[PDB]
């Protein structure tokens, strides 16, 4: 493991990419990876047996948990992270494939066309990344009204005869980790807008 | 780890393979791997103790779970993934073996024949991949009428004296992950049809 | 990780080995590895607490489980896999050792003798592999009359005062995975017979 | 794995960095990593079921645990460690990116400017590291009045009808590991002040 | 991973070592590693909660388990394996150190002396390995009269008021795995005697 | 993985280090690593639920366990091992840093001074290692009067109304593993004294 190799892996042999992404976006993406895995290993965990409802009836607790938290925070962040990654992986594959084609041509203008098409691919990939980030932020807003978790809820549903007051397990730390992940996603959003506009302005300067 | 090595590993030193698979199919296959492992680690888990049936009788819960969910979603996707992989692995082995034979010949026309047989092998492998995907989609349709999971079921079987209303653990997220996996499989299906027809059309153009 | 390295590792720098094993047997052996690990991680698991017997008496459940399933399917397949591997590992060690001896001779006819003895070693190793496969198939037949698992059993043994009807946990999926593993083992058996007879016929053709 | 590679990875190809950090800070940071992971694997663990409150009422124990320990020690140290790392990772990315730009220039004064800007980046990164360390120490002081853990607490909150005397699981070892981590963080603080002042004094000596 | 590297790692750049060990002992040692890890992961497991004694009194079960099985089979095999390994590791270190000394001499008869001392070291190491194997076999004989495990035991000790009939969890498979490990250890014993006597006879032939 | 690389990693490119450490201390340190991890995975485990006290009152068992075993054996050995390692890691960092400085000088007597300072660093590091070992042995003596574990204890503390006789889980194997670890630490102590005195005597011989 060396820093040149790690940097190249994060970048992807993309000569069109600017410093902004290459350094800052790679760094904060690694930060997202770290915070995502440590927190899931640490606080949410199974995040089902921790949820406690005062009812002796079997099954009421699970139904009630399901009602109040349809999709978990950590699974949503993991899905967001994979879906964000796929565009960048696609661009890296495109460049790796194109250089291989060039090599096979050598073994047995056009180069300018290759350059231009790669530029367009990179721009569209960054746009898709931005769109995914924004959509996931909107889903977060829709699912949970507020950043802080709710400690006390009332549970009036089948098969629970009376409304039962029911409690969440570890709200305070989930709030902190939620804030961290949300801030990381926002930073990514602004970085991506800045990167796209920078590319367009540089292209205008060239012509 | 470098992008050239990863790209070559995903492709397999197959000069006949087109850009379509090499880039897009590799990317979405990696996506399938990621979504499969994260979700199993996260939501399904043991996926047996989570299932709750209102009966104090021991064994009725397990019998009832077995009746309603013969084969799990995640195990079925994992089996599908392995079985899909085996054709591509076979083709990669074929090419690696043939180059070794060529080298041993060098140490101590035919080349054209090698090329043609490799082309035929690749086409048949892609066809087998398509067939496996379609068969697994059909099995999904047969096993579960609808994409959304059933929350409430009635359980009238031995050794359960009365029909017991019985509940599933985490349906909402299982629905989302089911949709993601199904969409990935469908994308693979269309990609594979397109790749095969592209190869045939290119061969026709050559002659 | 590259395909040439993986292919060489699976083969073992054995110039006498034919295409049959090198490609097909390596592929289906990798398939056996994958199916063995995924299924054990997934369905059998601890495969003891899942077994449920209707008796409140402590210890009767474990005694009864032990009576009906002396050796588990997955442990038996794992043992089979290790024992099958050891011959091939032995042959790989033999070739690696012999090339080292040749190098030390260089540093400080016979070559033909080396070739012949290596050929004989390979043939005997393949024969041993075939024998191990057949023996394990016979043990499977002896232990379990049928491929499908038994859901309901009657348990009349100490310290269980009455015969208790007792249930298996997840039979339907265990049946499917059993079929997959058995088919893989059979394919290996036929491949091995074919490989040995091919070597003998080629030797006859040479002379 | 070799010592030159590990040393370069810890340092980051930063010619401006002094011996102080390169050796001592790398060593004690590795020590922090080791102590953090071993202790979490060992003593804190799930650190929730271990907490015992004398109440048969379900949910009172979790509410009470949450009140007394809002954020765990180990999660706080892990977050501190990630957040401390991010600056150094950023500087390593900056240098790796700049050398790549220089290479692309070669393929197709300024060098002095590159050197100076890298120096400024390193100084600011070390300052940020110091600030993060100090902030986390302050949070430790605020959250817990004393280094030693409290064995006995009184718990008078909803839904617990009477104040219940409630006990912590493993205080003595948590105290020891707390002391170790705190001492490591303090050593880092002093090292960082010394490194920054050394750089400034050396710059003054140069001019 | 390549076969030459694996073979060299197993051997240890020891020119005095004979074919016997280099191939066969390496192979069966790898077999011991595999069988040890798979079985522990699979059957013994925690091997404490599985043990069931018919007593409602808390603590009687653990005391009784401790009385009947002082040291587990799997831990004993693991300790045997580590202790067996240490001699071979020591010899490998000796040769690696001596070649480094020779290189440092080159940078700035005796060679014959180096050869002889290395030969003596190897012989004594093999003798120590044999002794460790024999001692561990004797301990196995002492601890357990027979290879087959005991299903039923009587437990008359404090704090258990009456002698309780108490049962073992999974005896049949433990018997099989015990036989496998014992056979491997015996094979190692004979191999080691043969290797030592072969070295001595070859030395006599030389002189 | 090769023996030269492993040997260099264990040694650390230290030309002043003698054969004694390089071979024997590396070997027995690897032995300490192995015995530490296997035993913790195997016998101690969670080492809390295994402890059984005859009291139905919740919390009395944990309080009593805490009183009798303030710090666990395995955590203490792990801490000892990390703390022992840090000096050697520091020396390795020092040498790696110094060679890098020499290279940067080459790119753009003193050498004798470098040699001498490195010698002094190595001697002081070995002394610190010896001191850490001795301190940890003393702590072992203080915490536990005897090597063998205590099976039966009496527990008279809050909130336990009567003194309860309370039992340890697996004493016999903990005794064996304790003896092994203690013997390893002692061997290290003697080795370290011998190494330091050997260096001093050799220096006297030089002058
Ligand atoms: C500027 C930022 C956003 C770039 C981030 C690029 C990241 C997402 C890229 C760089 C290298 C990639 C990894 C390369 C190799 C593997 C191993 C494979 O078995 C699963 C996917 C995985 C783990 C890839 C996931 C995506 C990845 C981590
Ligand atoms: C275009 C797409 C479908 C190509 C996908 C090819 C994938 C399935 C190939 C590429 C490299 C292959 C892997 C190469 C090495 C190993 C390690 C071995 O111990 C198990 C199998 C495993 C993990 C292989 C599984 C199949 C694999 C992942
Ligand atoms: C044609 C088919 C049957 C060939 C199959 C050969 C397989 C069984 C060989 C090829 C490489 C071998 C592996 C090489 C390295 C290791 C690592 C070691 O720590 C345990 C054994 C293990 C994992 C070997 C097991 C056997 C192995 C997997
Ligand atoms: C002087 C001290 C403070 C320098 C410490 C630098 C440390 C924090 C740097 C050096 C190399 C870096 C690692 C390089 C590679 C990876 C793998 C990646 O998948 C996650 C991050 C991770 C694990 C990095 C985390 C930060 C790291 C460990
Ligand atoms: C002929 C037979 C008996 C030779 C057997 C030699 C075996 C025991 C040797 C060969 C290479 C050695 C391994 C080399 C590297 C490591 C990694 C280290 O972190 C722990 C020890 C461990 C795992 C060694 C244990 C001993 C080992 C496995
Ligand atoms: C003669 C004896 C005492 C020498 C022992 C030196 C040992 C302690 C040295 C040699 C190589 C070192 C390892 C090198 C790399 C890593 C990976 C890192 O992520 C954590 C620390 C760790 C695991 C180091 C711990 C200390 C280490 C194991």
């Amino acid at each position: 493991m060396n820093w040149t190799g790690l940097y190249t892996l994060l970048s992807g042999v993309n000569r069109h990419s600017t410093a902004i992404g290459r350094v800052w976006l790679s760094v904060i993406f690694i930060f997202r990876i770290m915070v995502l895995v440590v927190a899931a290993e640490s606080v949410w965990g199974d995040e089902k047996s921790s949820f406690i409802c005062n009812t002796l009836q079997p099954g009421c607790n699970s139904v009630c948990y399901d009602q109040f938290f349809p999709i978990s925070h950590v699974r949503l962040w993991s899905l967001q992270l994979i879906l964000v990654s796929t565009p960048a992986l696609l661009v890296a594959m495109h460049v790796a494939h194109q250089q291989h084609i060039e090599k096979k041509m050598l073994r047995l203008r056009h180069k300018v066309h290759i350059s231009g098409t790669l530029w367009w691919t990179y721009v569209i990939s960054v746009v898709f990344r931005l769109l995914f980030e924004a959509v996931f932020m909107y889903v977060f807003y829709l699912l949970y009204p507020g950043y802080a978790m709710v400690r006390l809820v009332k549970c009036d549903v089948y098969p629970c005869p009376n409304t039962v007051d029911c409690f969440v397990s570890r709200p305070t730390e989930k709030t902190v980790f939620t804030v961290f992940m949300l801030a990381a996603s926002g930073i990514c959003i602004i970085l991506n807008v800045a990167e796209v506009v920078y590319l367009i302005i540089r292209a205008c300067a060239r012509r």
